[PDB]
């Protein structure tokens, strides 16, 4: 199936490692252009593949809780390729602020997960209206299950479902197409260790095993493409059926 | 139907008119005890109406967005009724924050509507475990729907639906259950050809809903005959989210 | 909390035990006059206490499956009242038809739980226009969780809450609402038997109830009623087509949490 | 992107027009083998396309009604091909089935849309078991909106979605995925013989595209098709259970956005 990315720049926050870094992967294997946004320079072996891929991959050091810094490397995206495709908002950090964490710590939450898709939006939008491009929020099943210490997380990742609707609404006449995907449980490198992966492993309902990167990546890129031409608004759930099927199943 | 919230203490937030009122007004008329948090003074016709049906409900000067007056407010609270046994945030305005707003004005959003839900739930969470208590968060469709101009205010609703099942899962263990109510169109004190055309498009009824409405389903959250209720959002909103688009 | 129920006519199928029977119950504790609709005659102890409530209140055998009795039944119910407030669906089984049943067995199941939903409805909402009456569904968690080997009780459970929005379109300029309940895990007498046919009953039930967020503990039928009669009543007065969760949060909650 | 389909053997009921027509189309462009279960012989002009992309692609004589010809048609595409890898639920009808049209219409309705898609999966089951296939069902945006004159079909619909996530915890060790697409307004040449027949056939067809919010136009088969497609391929291998929304925003945005 031809996605027609090919050339499509295309931004990816994170995206140098564990889910971020598959969705460039595919990106680069489907021949569009991946811009890595994130904190870290990416190891070396990611580089060589991506590049091996698409040549013309790139990344970019960004602290994305700066505005200024996420405003500049737009700009310098689209001064190094002209254009801009699409955005992958993915990076975040489950950083476990809960109930009694008190209003600084949830902020910062807030900060490190939720304000930067906004920022990102805000500045990419623009160039997006004018490539009909497409923006893919990644969202988080805690959004809509919760988890039990991580307000901070949870809110985040249900106001980014909302966007998705929101800027879906918004965008509609300029032909942006605005998806989330949620994943729940993905085995990265990051991510009594044999008893507990077989513990939380146990509880997906589809083979009893973590979603792959890879996986989360499949959706996604389908959704930037015009395969997904009359999809959005939409949350994609790949999750092995973590969500939606009977708790009580083995 | 007896809703065991008789002497019960309930903090509501922005709970001086509008929605807000509504909730304090049923309280209030179950014998509950509600205790209005809100920017400015309540009207003295709203005080008297209040105070008539329950003489013991209170009102206190608070700024949401500034987190010390919470904590002192619900410390001021505990002080006077030694006890809270419900926490409603409903305290909010679509302030139609865009896309091309920026940072700052997005963040003015949060904190003007998403921000204070946190800060509330958890200076009163520690009592509400003592009574097994209840919480209720006013959300809205938008946090669903989208609407065009507002990601601040969507961001913050959509937010305060997902924190209503981590503080469920949260607090499952201590018997505190936490809900949320989701209207649509409310006629509400700044809300009031224009009018004709929203209400139009309500499926039931073509009409917007009223305060006492979204008041009716609140309050029945917050009480013991929904005991087994938690994490839940209920849409009051006379057909608006889950009804075909295309209906007249 | 004044439900405005007094002297509503509300007819329930499957009325007189479980859920069904909470509901009756309830209604009649809310001044309104339940009409049970079921296919074995009630406990006396019930029909006694349902009279000490509501001295109107009335049983009338009916198998739902049949539809001619279905229709004579709320014939009889408007002859008895004049006027018909609500319907409540409740009557159902979980049958256990899987996907390797074959029709016949998947089509029965149907009967036993869509069908007469249906068949209900289309007798009483002819009648609950005049009243601007209610009608709640009873459906399950199985219509969104699945289970594994109920394909028949599933399927039924699930166009109950397409029905739901379908009806609440179909009904709306008419002012007559349609809601739904969906319960996860409810303990009833008859569930307490079929527990009983487990090797270690106690174990079962434990296991059963470990997995509800909540307390780890069955929903009541009270519960389920509370919900029921609240979205029957006037309170409710905008919501439609609404499916409201009363389970403890089993359907929406973190599989992952203990 | 690689579907890695190649060869592999689906079922498409109701394959040779619409929805079904678009979708047996990009199974064969992508070297899948589509096999059309439909009432009527396909156009020759669809036979040709087909056959161009997938000299393989196969049609048979089916009215998915009659239990014993699903069950020939699927036996009779195992002698042929040695395997079955997908189906897909497709073939139905909104066939207006009020809720005063009663018993036997509401019933017949089920027959037209959703006891056939359970048949099917009851007889293609045991086969996807061995390739650890999957299945796509396409339902309706009027299982959840509703629409106000169809129970029938809105119920079928709403069982449809329901039994997606039944099966899919059925088949979970199995390895065999069920998902389900819902479109909204897709236009059909079909859809256009129903339009045709207003007084003003393109205002009609304006009221209705000016509804969908992406673009104020119909989805179209292809747009249905390519999700569908995606489904069923190893490319959405942990996509289980699932309900994908391909409607332009008909369900889920603002209903006052124009
Ligand atoms: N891994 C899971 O199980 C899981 C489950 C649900 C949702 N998700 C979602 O998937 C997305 C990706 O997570 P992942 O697990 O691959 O994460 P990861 O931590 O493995 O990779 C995230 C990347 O983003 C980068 N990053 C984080 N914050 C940053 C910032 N402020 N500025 C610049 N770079 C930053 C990190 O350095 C890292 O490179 C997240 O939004 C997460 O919430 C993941
Ligand atoms: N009116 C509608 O149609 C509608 C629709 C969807 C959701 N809602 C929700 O209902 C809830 C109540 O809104 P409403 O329509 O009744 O508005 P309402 O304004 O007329 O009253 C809200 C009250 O909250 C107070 N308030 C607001 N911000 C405050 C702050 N930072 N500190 C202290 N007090 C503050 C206001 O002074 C006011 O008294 C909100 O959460 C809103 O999102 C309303
Ligand atoms: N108990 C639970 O855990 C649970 C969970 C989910 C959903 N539900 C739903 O609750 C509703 C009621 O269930 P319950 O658990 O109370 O069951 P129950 O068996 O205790 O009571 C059902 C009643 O309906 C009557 N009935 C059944 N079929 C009938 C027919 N064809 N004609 C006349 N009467 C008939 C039965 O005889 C019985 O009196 C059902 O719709 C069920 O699907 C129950
Ligand atoms: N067209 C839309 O706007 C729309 C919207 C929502 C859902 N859908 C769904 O998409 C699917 C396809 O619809 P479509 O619009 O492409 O339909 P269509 O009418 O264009 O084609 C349906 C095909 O199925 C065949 N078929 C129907 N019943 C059959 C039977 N009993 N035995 C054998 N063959 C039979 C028909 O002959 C026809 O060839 C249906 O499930 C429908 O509910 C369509
Ligand atoms: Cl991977
Ligand atoms: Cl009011
Ligand atoms: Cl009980
Ligand atoms: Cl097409």
């Amino acid at each position: 199936m031809d996605l027609n990315l090919q050339d499509k720049v295309v931004i990816v926050t994170g995206g140098a490692s564990g889910i971020g870094g598959a969705i460039s992967m595919r990106l680069a294997e489907e021949r569009a252009i991946p811009v890595v946004f994130a904190r870290h320079a990416p190891d070396g072996a990611f580089l060589d593949a991506l590049a091996q891929r698409q040549p013309r991959a790139t990344y970019l050091p960004v602290e994305l809780q700066d505005d200024a810094q996420c405003r500049d490397a737009v700009a310098q995206t689209i001064a190094t390729f002209g254009r801009l495709d699409g955005l992958v908002n993915n990076a975040g950090v489950n950083d476990g602020i809960g109930l009694d964490a008190g209003r600084d710590a949830f902020v910062a939450s807030l900060e490190r997960n939720l304000i930067h898709y906004y920022a990102m939006a805000h500045y990419c939008v623009p160039h997006l209206k004018a490539t009909r491009g497409a923006i893919v929020n990644i969202s988080s099943k805690t959004a809509v299950t919760g988890q039990g210490n991580t307000s901070g997380y949870c809110a985040s990742k249900g106001a980014q479902l909302a966007l998705t609707r929101e800027w879906a609404v918004a965008l509609r006449e300029h032909g942006v197409r605005v998806n989330a995907v949620i994943p729940a449980e993905v085995m990265t490198p990051l991510y009594d260790p044999e008893a507990k992966l077989a513990e939380i492993a146990a509880k997906v309902p589809l083979g009893r095993r973590f979603t792959t990167p890879d996986e989360i990546a499949d959706t996604a890129v389908f959704l930037l493409s015009p395969r997904a031409s009359h999809t959005t608004g939409e949350w994609l759930f790949v999750d092995g059926g973590y969500t939606h099927l009977d708790r009580a199943l083995v």
